[PDB]
């Protein structure tokens, strides 16, 4: 079992940055991958961004060169680096983890990131 608690969020104008962190707790080495996803107004959730143990990262072309992923495996914990932020971006922000050789998978509970002047 595994379980992931998010941090971070919050209001910030456009043009800002802010970090989400994921924090896996559990039985956390047997995490294969972690991803972030955003559930926007009126809309179904987004994937974004997944980071392998060994850090290879892939990304959605709406957030690519903007969002960065990365994790701590000391801390086991998963960032999304949200830059070069648009009103656009305002949304539910979600991050995931597979586990068990990649057969289950726990979520986080959701951290609200508004982009607003
Ligand atoms: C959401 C938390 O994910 P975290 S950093 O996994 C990112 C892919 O999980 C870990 C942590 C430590 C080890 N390890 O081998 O020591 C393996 C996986």
């Amino acid at each position: 079992e595994v379980q992931l608690v998010e941090s971070g969020g919050g209001l910030v104008q456009p043009g800002g940055s802010l970090r989400l962190s994921c924090v896996g707790s559990g039985r956390v080495r047997t995490i294969n991958t972690a991803g972030w996803y955003r559930q926007a107004p009126g809309q179904e959730p987004e994937f974004l961004a997944r980071i392998t143990v060994g850090g290879t990262t892939s990304y959605a072309d709406s957030v690519k060169g903007r969002f960065t992923i990365s994790r701590d495996l000391a801390k086991s914990t998963v960032y999304l680096q949200m830059d070069y932020l648009k009103p656009e971006d305002t949304a539910v922000y979600y991050c995931n983890a597979d586990f068990d050789f990649g057969s289950r998978t726990a979520w986080g509970q959701g951290t609200q990131v508004t982009v607003s002047s």
